[PDB]
């Protein structure tokens, strides 16, 4: 009965999210390749910088998207405006203009990502937190399904017809999402926030900050016009911030592992490797949702989101250790024979080893994801105040982007001449004379330290 009733609205929201994710992954799958192979052939550095700027704008727009959704507008209306801007920007690709289109697409996706999760989360808030947890599980499953569908269909229909349609496919998807969402609204009534006074909440926050400049906060605000709700929201946000601060290195390690696993698998369509992870997720989310959760319900072992994030961090560390061991074995084997292969239009030298040895580590990462990210989202919805859930989601996405940037900086920094772990990394391939195993071991050590710090912070937070 918990999932009955608004099932149609939940399915519509999941379909819209799937279409949005498919369009985004279609955009990001071969943007650099399309720009390089286009008649306006730029340099590799120029395309890389454009992609990095696009990703940074998408990461940065999420807090402002949540701010715009929370203030002077609703949630569904802000989603509609964001996806309209997304469609308008995406229409430019099949046709300075490129910069404007990238800006529009980035703003649209940043607002959509920041606003879709809180809306669907509050849509099922009628029942207990278990309904929200199941909704988040199916939300992540739909995201992965959309990723797989895009990364397959792009190549599936790219060969049949002209390549322009390859970029026209996401746009149509966006349009479809638009229509679906519109229809959903006609029967949504998913407890619309109707946020009008929430704008004042923002200025109240500033007033509280002024009260800081002019448990000190509680006693100071008791005398003034600072009714307990806003003070408790400020306290909750203050408690939340260190969690994200500790989670930033986790996102750094996550993105670095995502890049390095593909880079290593290249030496055993290039996007299919990434699909592997998603495929594993598509296999793991349902089974767990039907088996892992009930058993705890039988034993009363239901942990907090922080404990599940810690378990995910432990699985990440185990996967990093396994990847390091596999890289060491591959380096030991490769010092005797090499095999020349071609992927796309690039020649790579790979060791005489099967590709299935990547199955264990990937599997571990999958478990970590199904134990961590979703749980974090639940926390991102649970501890956040009811007034500014979208702002909290936007800040979380911004912190994830900052972690990704820190990971890229660390990857650049572990390539200095004094380090000596890699010298052919500047070249496209020939990672045979490199030391990626040491990089994996360093990532595992950093993950362990971050896990310990997060455990301490989680214990301190749960004590209060």
């Amino acid at each position: 009965g918990a999932f009955a009733g608004r099932r149609a609205a939940c399915g519509a929201v999941l379909l819209t999210e799937l279409l949005e994710r498919a369009a985004f992954y279609g955009i990001t799958s071969n943007l650099v390749l399309f720009l390089n192979g286009a008649p306006f052939c730029w340099e590799g550095a120029q395309a890389s910088e454009a992609l990095l700027l696009f990703m940074g704008l998408t990461y940065l727009g999420s807090p402002f998207g949540g701010w715009l959704a929370d203030a002077r507008l609703g949630r569904a209306r802000a989603i509609l405006l964001s996806l309209a801007l997304y469609l308008l920007g995406m229409l430019a690709f099949p046709l300075p203009a490129t910069f404007a289109g990238l800006v529009l697409v980035g703003l649209g996706v940043a607002t959509v990502k920041a606003n879709i999760t809180p809306f669907g989360a509050d849509q099922v808030k009628d029942r207990g937190p278990e309904a929200t947890r199941r909704f988040f599980n199916w939300f992540y499953w739909s995201i992965n399904l959309g990723a797989i569908l895009s990364l397959g269909g792009i190549a599936y229909i790219q060969q049949n017809v002209s390549f322009v349609t390859g970029y026209a496919i996401p746009t149509v998807c966006v349009g479809l999402a638009f229509v679906v969402f519109l229809c959903g609204q006609s029967v949504f009534i998913t407890k619309p926030p109707d946020g009008s006074a929430f704008t004042d909440m923002f200025k109240i926050l500033t007033y509280s900050c002024c009260s800081q400049k002019r448990f000190d906060s509680c006693k100071m605000s008791h005398g003034g016009p600072f009714t307990e709700e806003k003070v408790e929201d400020v306290k909750a946000l203050v408690k939340i911030v260190p969690v994200f601060l500790a989670l930033i290195p986790y996102w750094t390690v996550y993105f670095q592992m995502q890049t390095t696993y593909v880079l290593q698998s290249l030496h055993l369509p290039a996007a299919w490797l990434t699909m592997f992870d998603a495929v594993l997720i598509l296999l793991l989310i349902p089974l767990k949702d039907k088996l892992v959760d009930p058993i705890l319900r039988r034993h009363g072992l239901l942990p907090s989101s922080l404990k599940r994030i810690a378990v995910g961090m432990f699985f990440v560390m185990c996967s990093a250790f396994a990847a390091g061991i596999l890289e060491s074995k591959r380096l030991n084997l490769v010092k005797e024979k090499t095999i020349n292969q071609t992927i796309g239009n690039v020649v790579y030298h790979a060791a005489d080893l099967s590709l299935w040895w990547q199955v264990p580590q990937y599997l571990l990462i999958g478990i970590s994801e199904i134990f961590a990210s979703i749980a974090g989202l639940e926390f991102a919805y649970s501890a956040a105040p009811k007034s500014m859930q979208s702002a909290i989601m936007g800040l979380f996405f911004f912190f994830s982007g900052v972690g990704s940037f820190v990971g890229s900086g660390l990857l650049a920094l572990v390539s200095i001449k004094a380090i000596g772990w890699m010298s052919s990394h500047t070249d496209f391939g020939n990672i045979n004379g490199c030391y990626l195993n040491y990089y994996f071991f360093l990532l595992a050590a950093i993950q362990g330290a971050t896990l310990l710090l997060f455990l301490i912070i989680s214990v301190k937070y749960d004590h209060h």
